[PDB]
């Protein structure tokens, strides 16, 4: 569950990534939330080929404005860590994507992405959220990185950056936490969409999720433990379901 306190792989992972672990888990926490049961009620699983082993630990809820929401943690051997994190909303209630994946290494988290990505097909934020974004301000990262071209589904405020010290590890945790903020919120004042617009917003998902599944960085990781199926059918059906 989301106590975190039994996961076997918070203590071994990067202190960043245990901290936005903390900080989503305590986001969801007091929601109205139910289990959401992946495929094979996978909740843990490890696999090794050739290489280093694989290990994921996956804790999945729904509530009625989130679909599926996933806090996924990661490792490959001692060196790699990951977190994933995906709230798929209800499209009824028109709600973007929120997302964030964290990798590091041994030197350090080398990629740190966050965003609330559209789902209307003028690819726009709904208004109170880029209301809300912009009076953030403009976050200052040393390092940003350039979205690869699937990336495209990402919104402007998107946060893509190699952290270069504390500080900034700091900063990235806490705009994460203020878009959850946002996000929260926005879910409580959002009502029942028409019949068209739940149309226009569940297309923007998929698309969303087929983009995704364009990532080799994730693929080339499941498929170096588990092989090219089993990485085909845990990208497509466990981690970005096209509904
Ligand atoms: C088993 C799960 C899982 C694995 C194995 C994983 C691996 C993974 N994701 C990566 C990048 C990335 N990851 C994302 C983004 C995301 N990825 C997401 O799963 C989500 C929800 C977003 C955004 C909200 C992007 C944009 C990159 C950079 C891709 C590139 O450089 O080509 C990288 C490269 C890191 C780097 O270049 O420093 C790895 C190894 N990510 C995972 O989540
Ligand atoms: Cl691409
Ligand atoms: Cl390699």
């Amino acid at each position: 569950d989301l106590s975190l306190t039994n996961s076997s792989l918070m203590p071994t992972l990067n202190p960043m990534i245990q901290q936005l672990a903390l900080a989503i888990a305590a986001s969801w926490q007091s929601l109205p939330l139910k289990p959401y049961q992946l495929p094979e009620d996978l909740g843990y699983v490890e696999g090794r080929l050739e290489g280093e082993k694989l290990v994921i630990e996956n804790r999945c809820y729904q509530t009625p404005q989130f679909r599926k929401m996933e806090l996924e943690l990661a490792k490959v051997g001692k060196g790699l860590d990951i977190l994933h994190c995906v709230m798929f909303p209800e499209p009824l209630y028109g709600l973007p994507l929120f997302g964030c994946d964290i990798v590091a290494g041994p030197g350090g988290v080398s990629a740190a992405i966050a965003d609330l990505s559209p789902t209307q097909s003028d690819r726009q934020l709904p208004a109170a959220y880029q209301k809300s974004l912009a009076e953030l301000g403009q976050p200052e990262f040393e390092q940003q990185r350039e979205l690869p071209p699937w990336g495209e589904i990402f919104s402007e405020y998107c946060l893509f950056i190699r952290p270069s010290n504390v500080t900034e590890e700091e900063r990235f945790v806490q705009r994460v936490v203020d878009f959850l903020q946002i996000h929260c919120h926005q879910s409580i004042v959002a009502e029942p969409l028409s019949e068209a617009q739940t149309l226009e917003h569940r297309q923007g998902q998929i698309h969303y999720c087929q983009q995704q599944q364009k990532n080799d960085k994730t693929r080339r990781v499941l498929e170096k433990a588990f092989g090219e199926a089993w990485a085909e059918r845990y990208m497509s059906q466990v981690l970005f379901d096209v509904i």
